[PDB]
């Protein structure tokens, strides 16, 4: 049940634009197309546009419904070609709401670059990085901190447009291997993507997203290799503090590696902005043919 009185009164108008009438959405529960810790995702058809419908029923309780709606309202206002959009929220009598996302033909960026059937060039891979940078520039301009930027958490549509995903109501752990339980707080953290200061404080900033972006670039240029494989979970802080960074991949251009090292600057405030990353990467990208 939607209680409009409960919402911040300035957001009540926005509710009609986020909520999808059950009549307008058909969900195909017959086959699961995706799995998160919080629930499965299914094909869906919205009024005929193909969408990805995520259930949240694997969570015991959804939380404050007023907050869930507020999250949707905030998320639906985001619009950028390199950011996954929210089409809406559909309310079903039996169970939690369905999250309705655009269908992403080519799945997550990490699996796409790991796939033997596709053969992106070095230029293509740098271009995926640039697209991610533009999406993050947008999110950062909205004062939004992602907290979990990685190749696994970006997706590709049918035109190979890369969209930063896994945020707001689509937030989940979509590959459990890469999340380790903190011993004091119990938080499951993507430690191998995290900045030094975040490993220490568990506080995340746009500048810690910049660190994660550095890692994502490394993933692109290794076509999805796991970072720091011979390091175990929270021993990553000790490893980094020995004076270490991910090594330059064979086909990573030198200036792109220099960008990665700037993304991993020990002082968060000295890391480049996403605007700067877009600028520097666009230049590098422009030097390539094919
Ligand atoms: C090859 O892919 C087959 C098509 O299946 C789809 C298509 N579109 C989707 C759109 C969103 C989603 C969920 C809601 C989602 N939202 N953000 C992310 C995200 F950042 C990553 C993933 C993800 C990673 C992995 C591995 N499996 O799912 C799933 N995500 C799954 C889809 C599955």
């Amino acid at each position: 049940h939607i209680d409009l009185s409960a919402l911040n009164p300035e957001l009540v108008q926005a509710v009609q634009h986020v909520v999808i009438g059950p009549s307008s959405l058909i969900v195909h529960f017959n086959e699961v197309i995706g799995r998160g810790h919080f629930g499965c995702v299914y094909h869906g058809t919205l009024l005929k546009i193909h969408c990805a419908v995520k259930s949240l029923n694997r969570i015991t309780d959804i939380g404050e419904v007023s907050q869930f709606l507020t999250e949707g309202i905030i998320m639906k206002d985001f619009s950028h070609p390199n950011v996954l959009s929210l089409l809406g929220i559909c309310l079903r009598s039996e169970g939690s709401p369905l999250v309705v996302l655009p269908y992403m033909k080519h799945g997550d960026l990490r699996n796409f670059i790991r796939n033997e059937t596709h053969n992106p060039t070095v230029k293509d891979l740098i271009g995926f990085g640039l697209q991610v940078a533009k999406g993050m520039k947008y999110l950062a301009s909205k004062k939004f901190v992602h907290r979990d930027l990685a190749a696994r958490n970006c997706m590709l549509d049918e035109k190979f447009t890369v969209k930063v995903a896994d945020f707001g109501l689509a937030r989940d752990m979509y590959d459990k291997e890469y999340y380790s339980v903190h011993n004091k707080t119990g938080a499951k953290l993507p430690v191998k993507w995290m900045a030094l200061e975040s490993l220490q404080t568990q506080k995340f900033t746009t500048k810690s997203d910049v660190w994660s972006f550095g890692v994502l670039l490394w993933e692109l240029m290794t076509r999805g290799a796991p970072p720091y494989p011979d390091v175990n979970t929270f021993d990553i802080t000790v490893y980094l503090l020995q004076g270490r960074r991910l090594l330059q991949p064979e086909y990573c251009p030198d200036p792109l590696y220099e960008v990665m090292l700037k993304c991993w600057h020990p002082k968060a405030e000295m890391r480049p902005s996403f605007s700067e990353l877009v600028s520097r990467i666009s230049a590098i990208f422009s030097t390539f043919i094919g």
